[PDB]
């Protein structure tokens, strides 16, 4: 009924939409990996009289639901799709996507990892993108690539229109106590990657994480904060 929507709130398999600013929404899903039970966002950003889904809602199943939401709450198309980095959070769905006429796209780098470890590969490959530091137009949105963090794929999206920074999973939530799934991270260079996320885009007003609650501009600090502490 209005509050941000949270892991108990969500069952596998539903999907919840979240208004951000004037045409950006986050999705929030809830999904279960090695036997827990995780949320996980992605963002949505109105392009005229189309949609550019930013991540699918963590599975196929998931990511139906996502569409079917979409058409209820908004009723525009979604035509692109953005994956932020190659996990199954990011990626697993782009098959749903792809059969519903989205057209899926990532980085180079995205799609060799995805395609290595077996996970759902986006079709189109997103060039400008390999140095830290690198920006590329995609539609209503900037993406970045700050350098290595939560994975040395992943990239950030920032909504000029709305002053909204979409960390993905790069960005932890206030509350959160530990890296995260550090499993494909790099600890050592995280904190030189979200300096650059905050030297880039001074003036975000909404910060969102991969997974958990936005807030402002003190996440970037607290995630280069708990990374420190994490690898110490
Ligand atoms: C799908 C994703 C994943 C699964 C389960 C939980 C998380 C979290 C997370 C968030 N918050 C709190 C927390 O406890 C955990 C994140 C996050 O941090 O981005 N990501 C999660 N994968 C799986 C994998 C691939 C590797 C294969 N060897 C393991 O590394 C990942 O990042
Ligand atoms: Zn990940
Ligand atoms: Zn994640």
């Amino acid at each position: 009924s209005g509050e941000y929507p949270t892991v108990n709130e969500i069952p596998v398999g539903e999907v919840r939409l979240y208004q951000i600013a004037d045409g950006v929404w986050s999705h929030i899903a809830t999904q279960s990996f090695d036997g827990a039970v995780y949320p996980s966002n992605g963002l949505i950003v109105r392009d005229g009289d189309e949609l550019l889904l930013i991540d699918t809602a963590w599975g196929a199943k998931n990511t139906a639901a996502l569409l079917a939401e979409i058409e209820k709450q908004i009723g525009l198309p979604v035509t692109r799709a953005v994956s932020t980095h190659f996990h199954d959070d990011r990626v697993g769905g782009v098959d749903v996507l792809r059969a519903a006429g989205v057209a899926t796209y990532a980085s180079p780098s995205t799609r060799r990892l995805a395609e290595a470890e077996g996970n759902e590969i986006p079709t189109h490959s997103l060039e400008g993108l390999s140095s830290s530091g690198d920006a590329v137009r995609f539609g209503p949105v900037e993406l970045f690539y700050p350098g290595a963090a939560h994975s040395t794929d992943n990239l950030v999206v920032y909504v000029p229109s709305a002053n909204v920074l979409y960390g993905g999973c790069a960005v932890h939530e206030l509350s959160s106590t530990s890296a995260g799934n550090v499993a494909d991270a790099d600890l050592a260079e995280w904190p030189t990657s979200v300096e650059r996320i905050q030297k880039h885009y001074p003036e975000a007003e909404v910060v969102i994480p991969g997974h958990g609650l936005p807030g402002g501009l003190d996440l970037l600090q607290h995630t280069a904060n708990v990374v420190k502490a994490h690898k110490n």
